[PDB]
């Protein structure tokens, strides 16, 4: 089997991407944030505290003939940005892009934090990290990809995120029309539950490539590129007037600037992030200070290749016996 679904930016900045997901029978279509940095499939639901719902589409298990309570199971998750959600669990049929999993754990939110409520465009998350990170207790649950994987033609999914445009998530096959050149594969550590890999270095603009190991995660659920402070300082030093602002919470730059590209290594290959991808626009409406798309990881504890980096590539999440990660230019 395979599946193929279009993923669409939620706003003009590509802050996140939503992908339609069919849950239940008859189908209830929710727009979920596919997150390779977490492992819970959770949704706004008929159980979500009413004051915490503002415009989201909700899953109503009582209207699904295939929904069953996963008796006694609860979940609770905290993300890197400080957001959180929790609730109880149903099993139901879940389809993505024509690929169906029966008996998928669908984590129904009873509570969500303010950042979720305030985003009407995201109806929940679909985690694609390793199932070892799933928060369901007392019986940990599998991701959609791990429930799908044996059924797939190949044990892979691919992320093809657009810059200010829709893109694609494919399951079970690699679309050889979707990238240019060849795919470079690189090893993955599952030790922390993530698609954790080591980049071979970086360049700023037209500068020389610096060979250096940077261990980080491929995380579709993080907007920005978070790298060591040395690397980030080297990048922003090439932008007149850029500075780190503790009041704003990271590097800002004059909106009049033209940003340099950023290159990261994948083995002997190179992925180039155009400068425009690193522009996240005014810090507040009408401001002439703009927020940078490359930020320091020094206050995280991990480097994160988020959407800024991933959208510059065709990315293969190879879930073979020994998982790996492929990158191609596009
Ligand atoms: C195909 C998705 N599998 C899982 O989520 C299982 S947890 C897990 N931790 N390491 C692995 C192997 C891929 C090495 O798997
Ligand atoms: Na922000």
């Amino acid at each position: 089997s395979t599946g193929s679904a279009t993923t669409t930016p939620i706003d003009s900045l590509d802050d996140a991407y939503i992908t339609p997901v069919q849950i239940g029978t008859p189908a209830q279509t929710l727009n979920l944030d596919f997150d390779t940095g977490s492992s819970d499939l959770w949704v706004f639901s008929s159980e979500t505290t009413a004051s915490e719902v503002d415009g989201q589409t909700i899953y109503t298990p009582s209207k699904s003939t295939t929904a069953k309570l996963l008796s006694g199971a609860t979940w609770s998750i905290s993300y890197g940005d400080g957001s959180s959600s929790s609730g109880d669990v149903y099993t139901d049929t879940v389809s993505v892009g024509g690929l169906t999993v029966t008996g998928q754990a669908v984590e129904s939110a009873k509570k969500v934090s303010s950042s979720f409520t305030e985003d009407s465009t995201i109806d929940g998350l679909l985690g694609l990290a390793f199932s070892t990170l799933n928060t369901v207790s007392p019986t940990q649950q599998k991701t959609f990809f791990d429930n799908a994987k044996a059924s797939l033609d190949s044990p892979v999914f691919t992320a093809d995120l657009g810059y200010h445009a829709p893109g694609t998530y494919n399951f079970g096959f690699i679309d050889t029309t979707a990238y240019t050149g060849s795919i470079t594969y690189t090893a993955v550590s599952t030790k922390q539950g993530f698609w954790e890999w080591t980049s071979t270095g970086y360049a700023v603009g037209s500068g020389t490539f610096k060979s250096t190991s940077i261990d980080g995660i491929a995380d579709t659920g993080t907007t920005l590129l978070y790298l060591p402070a040395t690397v980030v300082s080297a990048y922003w030093a090439q932008v007149s007037g850029a500075k780190s602002s503790s009041s704003v919470g990271g590097y800002v730059f004059p909106c009049s600037a033209t940003l340099p590209s950023f290159t990261f290594g994948v083995g002997s290959a190179r992925i180039v992030i155009p400068g425009d991808y690193i522009d996240f626009g005014p810090i507040s409406t009408g401001s002439s200070s703009c927020f940078g798309g490359i930020q320091s990881s020094a206050g995280i504890g991990i480097n994160i290749f988020g959407d800024v980096a991933l959208k510059a590539a065709f990315v293969v999440f190879n879930g073979a016996t020994t998982p790996t990660l492929g990158f191609a230019s596009k």
